[PDB]
């Protein structure tokens, strides 16, 4: 199944934050309406924040997270969770290798802000 694609409410600010847990440099791309809106890159085996930013979901609300290592796409897992019908988390894990810890880049999208 497709992973890392989330439909947000239109024209809504959201946070996106990426953590790294791999010996390989992670590249995280965030697309809004199929167009790159932010790109994070970094290397850490200790959960370092490699990027954090506030974006707007735009007219379509379509947000997509892509993760790759030197252009090779990682295998993604994702889900969205809503607490008290108000607080939203869009969660992405990714695997760049064979150990299947799925933490090599971890991406958290959260909304609403403010
Ligand atoms: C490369 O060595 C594999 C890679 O980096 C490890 C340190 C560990 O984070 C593993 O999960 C990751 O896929
Ligand atoms: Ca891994
Ligand atoms: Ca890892």
């Amino acid at each position: 199944a497709t992973q890392g694609v989330f439909t947000l409410p239109a024209n809504t600010r959201f946070g996106v934050t990426a953590f790294a847990n791999s010996s390989g440099t992670q590249t995280v791309n965030v697309l809004v309406n199929n167009e790159t809106a932010a790109t994070f890159s970094g290397q850490s085996t200790n959960n370092a924040v490699i990027g954090t930013q506030v974006l707007n979901s735009g007219s379509s609300g379509k947000v997509q997270v892509q993760v790759s290592v030197n252009g090779r796409p990682s295998d993604l897992v994702s889900a969205q969770v809503i607490l008290t019908n108000e607080l939203n988390f869009a969660l992405v894990g990714s695997e760049d290798g064979t150990d299947n810890d799925y933490n090599d880049a971890v991406v958290v999208i959260n909304w609403p802000l403010g």
